[PDB]
């Protein structure tokens, strides 16, 4: 019975049932359309490949995301993905379960609103709830206090929570995220002749990133050692068997998370952003935040990113403050896990917005909150 | 068995049992409410943190006092504190013990009245009595004659007693007290960039005051020496590890007790106030008052305040009169101790106002007196 | 001949000559540095655009203020601005005129001190004087009695003056100011998809604010009417021709001046702050303060802010007290005008601190006062 | 009932009925006219021998093709051949069946156009369709993905198809084909005195080619071994009983398919052409193309041509890519078979262009496509 | 004296002296080798025809470019061309002049690097500098602000510059260029029987393109009018006197610059690419970019391409933004002219990289920049 938990992210979709210890359906939020000789109808063929299908057929498809920086732009393709989950991956009659959805804070109200509408009308959902991803991530850690740094492909955001009592006043959001890192790699790999321009090629670059990139603890001295050939130089085999050799880029791309100016992102680096949000809060809180820096999301899966982070924050902070980062394994699922927790939680059941309530109240109901 | 003694002050609450040599429960009279995103209900959470709880969670709470200058303004929060004592700190069934309460002289009758009502009705107290704090302080000293200068956060007051036979005609009261000293520090620390504005921040300033402030024996020459860096300059570490450096303020704040004009308090300084109350009394008494100046209360815990006081009074008085100040250690508990004494005293048992008596007589009974 | 008057505010700089009926040089206190490909030297180019220059080139510059909440933090950029005025906007040999400077009360002494030093040493100023902005504002109104509420970008402050004889004891200062209003708009506009994050974008938001925001006389009922589309919904054209539509935000942002809790500013609203400062003063004064509430500063240029203010204070005050607000046109220049007045005033000439005096006395001289 | 399938190639004509497992009529696309003493009329005699007739009477006829490199040049002779099929070889009333025709890609539009016209007007065809030969060949193999290399007498061409979704963007065409191989033999046999110059003689050379030529796996070392007499030296008996002995030419002629420069064909060899078309496609596709190289057409009937091909492509490709060639028996009929398949296919019936449609629309209709 | 300016493009080479108002040597970057009977040695003959020589002898040569999409692939042939310029076309002792070279942005570092090496070692160049072509083009226009769209045979690229201060963050590059247009013509002319396959034939097609192709302002309606014979149908005489008639192709080929999907180029059209780069930049800049769209390069020499461009961008942009294209005559030389300007510029002389510096520093020096 129970409910569904759906991490409808900007990168990919993680869906499963509340109470599960992991998602059952994990696939990319991509819809692919035929590039050459536009479509054939009565043969079936197909012109809308989704997720792993799009991956399989990738070479001849135009890969589009529906989501841009946390915003659902292409609601039609979004709908297709929802359908694909419910009927192809989980294969369960939507209307039999409540649906827990998640989102990044500070989204345009229209996203929460219209998305809700669709769930109720198109999919006949019985009840649903929308939660902030960072909050859920904290639940997964089991801490009641800390800063949650959650970062994916569309956005990066920071939420500070103190023994419950989340502090809305200091929530921050950056457009700097995984897709920018990927784009930077396209630009940087160009230095060595490795031109990538199509959406299929973008995907390949992503694969590279996720396997070879790492965070240097000292980018300047990393670059210094990079003057000599070493373990930095690492091969990668393409889909067609050709081999790529990557050097400085292994960490120069991750560097942009601390040196955002590289891509024209005139803003603070992550470590600065974090530090600043601490400064924005009451001095009596700061201490506990320093010792409870929760990190989650796929873009925190770079080797040594936590260590680099700790180092940098320690430098910014007063020497007497203990800087400690909470960054368990399975950070990719942190949000989903948090969702499973709350959905299984007894108290939480009062939160469900039923379709009945929606119909009686209307759209605005999605912004309510109480526990 | 016996009774309870409760120093329900303006700063904090000191409670224990009659006959104890010290309070068992000592905590600040503060109720804290959530600043950000107003409260959550069914999770419990809590929206009313009291005393040390308020301290622990201070950063996200609005700290309010129920008492202003000795007057109970917020009876609801007052009630909460009473509850907290009885059930969380002492953890004793109120109705099993008589309760000795204390107050500053010249309060509005409604305080004594309504407070009494609550004790009898809400807490089902069996018997109670309200005493003047200064009087109790004298009992703690064990003297039968002297002037009691008792000063806390809300008020400062002077009572002169001569071999018993307290002299109501010359009781004096000032609004100048600990909270004004704290406020002055906020204003003075601003000179060095140390801005404090929230109630949490107020609390921090208090902590500073109580550790670093002292009374100069000669403020003018203290300021003279302050021209050069010295031991006057003293560091202080904040909750978040940042360090504050304080100089002149170490004593400039305490100076306001002798130079009240600094804060617009158009009145006499403490030493003058004392001297004047002596002048207000019969010349045959004056002598003994000069040699028995009892000092108590938390705002007399500044280093050298007694010595400064003695000096100043000596200057005002005739040279042949021996000026002697009685200022033992544990001045913070003087009143409470006095309460313990009388509550244990055999004779005193006749003073108890029983709920029965109250019910038979009514409110006005709280103003009776005889020994 | 005569002297110069310089309103070196937190927002912008208004400079002119004493005796002028208006500033000759009005431009923002901003220094802009090249974002992309850090600078070119021998071509000149320029890497320090100031004021209107920074505005013109805004898109590719990092806009920084030197002043934060009334405090000069970046003295180098501050110096650049001073230079720009004297040599580019007024184009007058600094050393030929005395300089009247202004500041918010309760600043760290180091500001007045170091600023003075620079004027004398770097710019070879002959004589100078520093005055409190609120005081000057009163002079512009021509009243001898009233409360001056002056509010800009960095700070908001309240000074009460009674027939001269300014009352230092009740001067109040808030960090809540124009920059917070702007930041709140960034956060609130996000609700509609209008993301602004760069310093260039901040500037755009400011422009919006200053043209479309207004104060509702009843925010609750304003929000009620806001349920329906109306004149509340107002278009705005961006620099690139795109059009923005703004609704509730038109007044929800101004609301924070009365409901500071919206941004976590745990303090009183303006109307409360004012009322409280009146309560802090002697009851014989209060009457005249009620009938003489002087309002000035750029953040008082919201439509209906005076009317809203009057309403709220009237509610707080006793019904028999006549609440009257003094809020002429040209409130933006009130301080500067006051400066012109005093600088032209005969009596006032004795106030000038000459460089000679400074050299003979030293820094501390800047805190003298007598008329 | 059903329809007809006609492989009207550049070499010969293969006709049969849809659903047949083989053509019923297979004969060369040749029209022969009397060389000596131009024709006799009223005796009948005949001056237009077609196909096998032309073969039988070959010695005294001028053999002409109507098709040159896939283009129909002599429409009159073309018409004669169509007639011969329908009335002499299949012997079926044209108008009773739909006709599936085939062609090489990138033909001049006029071929498809005018040919269509003739079918409808001269032969009163009810419905027809024109398909690309390579595509049909793939259908015969039954694969959904692969590269089809189809090569006959007039042209050689390459089409890459990926799970349907044929990729028009990388279709390639070469003039290098069977007729060039034949011409090269005429030139090479001349080295040994074997002069062939007439069209009858050309035909003989073709016969030789098709029986004795083979592809060496290593032409250089084949030539090395050719220094000694061996099995390379092979006899051939002419129509008049004379015997020809052929040596190096057995494989030197086939070599031109990999070494086209031999005949001045300044272009890539077949293996290079294939490889390049793979390079022209998306890297995500390349893999499957490598493992699915479909080969068809009469000029792929040389012994060992597949093995030689595989070898060469393997050399060009990355070592990790599995190079596999699909080259079943009956490659000569692959296209025809594919035609039979689609014509029998249910879905495909919608493709038929009826004469009615043609009359209502006009010529341009022949370029439509949808499934 | 002075220096040399060399537009070593992907199409052709334009060389002259700094300060000249035009190139002195203009010829194609082609090396031709004998197709038939590979070479004769001691007779001289020649096997390496360059530029106009290759043109003259074209029929019997294999024409190869050294450059592919901006990348130097055949360094040997590249060297030959350099030689040909210096000793046959300009006929000047290389080592006597500094050499200004140009390139497309985002090239592999190895190009700049190795090319530099050769200049210094093989040709003993005294000093040299490498500049971005688009930047130079802007200098030729004389504007300080604008977008430079520069497009040749190998690449198309976009650089946006704002009052100097070039914006590296938004530089874009497309593989879509002149050679693709030529290839498309080969494919499209095939529709009418006009088969072109050799490198000599490629060259002929180029000649056609450059004389007859034009950009339609409305391709759909152009195609509509193309249904009737008109001025669209235009004759062309080949080298051997045969005449070609071209119709739709006159503009269908140019259409691919706006409809890149025609050749499988899954990317934005030029007008979209431009528009998008504007969107990528700060909103305060956008305005000036809209009104200053600089266009240069040989592939912008199609009739009406500017007008078509303007139309399309205007459609994409907001109606209030003035869209203006800067497209003077002599766009083919824009880059070269810019080079002449800077080389003659006094300030610029500091930019020269001397061989001495190179020897002392090494390869990496070529990536320095400052003015
Ligand atoms: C352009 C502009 C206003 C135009 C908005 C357009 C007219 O209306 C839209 O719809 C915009 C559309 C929209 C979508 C859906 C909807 O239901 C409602 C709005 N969100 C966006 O465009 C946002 C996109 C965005 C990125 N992170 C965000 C975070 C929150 C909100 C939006 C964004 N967005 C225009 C910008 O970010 C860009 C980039 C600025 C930050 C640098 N990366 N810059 C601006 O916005 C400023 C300049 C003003
Ligand atoms: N091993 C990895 N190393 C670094 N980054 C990764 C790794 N795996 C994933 N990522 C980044 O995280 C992105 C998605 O993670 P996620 O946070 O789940 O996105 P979203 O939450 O929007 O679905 C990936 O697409 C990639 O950009
Ligand atoms: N070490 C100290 N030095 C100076 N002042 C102190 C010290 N400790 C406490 N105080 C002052 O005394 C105040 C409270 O003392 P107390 O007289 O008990 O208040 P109350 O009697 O109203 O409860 C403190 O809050 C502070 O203002
Ligand atoms: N028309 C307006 N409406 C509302 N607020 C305004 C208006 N014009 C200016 N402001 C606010 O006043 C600010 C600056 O005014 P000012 O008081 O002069 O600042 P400062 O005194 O620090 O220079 C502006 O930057 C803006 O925040
Ligand atoms: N046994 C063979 N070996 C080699 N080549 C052959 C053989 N048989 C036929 N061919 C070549 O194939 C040519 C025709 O095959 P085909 O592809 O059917 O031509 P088309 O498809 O144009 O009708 C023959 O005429 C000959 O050139
Ligand atoms: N009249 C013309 N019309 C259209 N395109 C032309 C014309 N002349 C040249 N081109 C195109 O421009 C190409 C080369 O111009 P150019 O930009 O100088 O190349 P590159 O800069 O790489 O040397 C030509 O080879 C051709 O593709
Ligand atoms: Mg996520
Ligand atoms: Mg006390
Ligand atoms: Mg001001
Ligand atoms: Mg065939
Ligand atoms: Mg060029």
């Amino acid at each position: 019975t129970t409910a569904l938990v759906c991490d409808n992210g900007s990168g990919l979709v993680k869906a499963g049932f509340a109470g599960d210890d992991a998602p059952r359906a994990v696939f990319p939020s991509i819809v692919g359309r035929p590039r050459h000789q536009g479509v054939m109808v009565g043969m079936g063929q197909k012109d809308s490949y989704v997720g792993d299908e799009a991956q399989s057929k990738r070479g001849i498809l135009t890969l589009k995301y529906p989501i841009e920086h946390g915003i659902i732009t292409n609601w039609d393709d979004m709908e297709k993905i929802w359908h694909h989950t419910f009927y192809n991956e989980l294969r369960v009659a939507p209307e039999e379960h409540p649906t827990l959805l998640t989102e990044a804070p500070l989204n345009p109200k229209a996203n929460r609103e219209k998305m809700t509408q669709i769930m109720f009308e198109t999919f006949n959902v019985p009840a649903m709830y929308v939660a902030i991803q960072a909050v859920l991530s904290l639940y997964a850690s089991g801490r009641t206090t800390g800063i949650v740094l959650d970062s994916g492909d569309g956005v990066t955001h920071n939420v500070p929570i103190y023994e419950g009592y989340a502090l809305p006043h200091a929530i921050m959001r950056l457009d700097l995220a995984g897709r920018d890192l990927t784009d930077y790699l396209m630009k940087i790999l160009t230095e060595r002749g490795y031109s990538f321009v199509t959406t299929a090629e973008r995907e390949i670059v992503r694969d590279i990133k996720e396997k070879l990139c790492y965070v240097a603890l000292d980018f300047e001295n990393e670059m210094a050692t990079a003057a000599s050939s070493s373990s930095l130089e690492k091969s990668y085999e393409l889909p067609d068997g050709q081999v790529i050799t990557i050097g400085n880029e292994r960490f120069r791309c991750p560097e942009t998370l601390f040196q955002p100016s590289f891509i024209g992102m005139e803003s603070a680096g992550i470590h600065e952003t974090t530090y600043n949000s601490i400064m924005k809060c009451d001095i009596d809180i700061r201490k506990d935040l320093y010792a409870n820096n929760v990190m989650s999301g796929g873009t925190t899966m770079y080797p040594g990113i936590a260590d680099r982070m700790q180092k940098e924050i320690t430098a910014l902070a007063p020497s007497t403050m203990k800087i400690k980062i909470i960054a368990p394994p399975e950070r990719k699922y942190s949000v989903w896990i948090g969702g499973s927790i709350l959905a299984s939680l007894s108290t939480f059941q009062q939160m469900w917005i039923t379709k009945q309530e929606y119909d009686e109240a209307g759209p605005s109901i999605v912004h309510r909150k109480c526990f």
